[PDB]
């Protein structure tokens, strides 16, 4: 990378190289972060807990987004653009790719978009850390069918799926082309643009 990428390793969100960024984990220490240019950045983890990380936007839309990344994980980890919105109160991911675990929930049908299918899952986690603290809330998934690495996500088309599907997003909050990582190690690159 360059001299003037900056590694973070603590939980944060923040704004690098013209784009939102946020990181978070319940094991500081296990894995971190590197800002590198324009919409790219770096993570890097080992024998983590929960962690998140990635760029993208403060405030998450429909948008039409374009990523390349480099995945490598070896164990529970996804590429996805993942968001949250409040009221109602949901996370919300497409997920691109995954490790060892394919991420499924309720089946609540599928979307075809960009050259993929995704399933559509709703599950719901249990006084779990979210945007507004410990909490019980949705998470909508869009899981692709096949793993990739690069592509467009037209976002608009996910958020009508779900809506077709009586899944009801809110206000949004952040929304980042994410590395997540559950109880595993490895390594990511993801670069986006809008
Ligand atoms: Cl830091």
């Amino acid at each position: 990378g360059s001299h003037m990428d900056t590694t973070i390793t603590q939980n944060q969100t923040g704004y690098d190289n013209g784009y939102f960024y946020s990181f978070w984990t319940d094991a500081p220490g296990t894995v971190s972060m590197t800002l590198h240019s324009g919409g790219s950045y770096s993570t890097s983890w080992r024998n983590t807990g929960h962690f998140k990380a990635g760029k993208g936007w403060s405030t998450g839309g429909r948008r039409t987004v374009t990523y390349n990344a480099s995945f490598n994980p070896s164990g529970d980890a996804y590429l996805t653009l993942y968001g949250w919105t409040r009221n109602p109160l949901v996370s919300y991911l497409i997920v691109e790719s995954w490790g060892t675990y394919r991420p499924t929930g309720t089946y609540k049908g599928t979307v075809t978009t960009d050259g993929g299918t995704y399933d559509i899952y709703e599950t719901w986690r249990y006084n779990a850390p979210s945007i507004e603290g410990t909490r019980t809330f949705q998470i909508f998934w869009s899981v692709r069918q096949q793993k990739r690495t690069s592509g467009t996500i037209t976002i608009g088309n996910h958020f009508d799926a779900w809506a077709r599907a009586g899944m009801n997003l809110g206000s949004h909050d952040y929304q980042i082309m994410a590395t997540k990582g559950w109880q595993s190690s490895g390594s990511s690159t993801v670069s986006i643009s809008e």
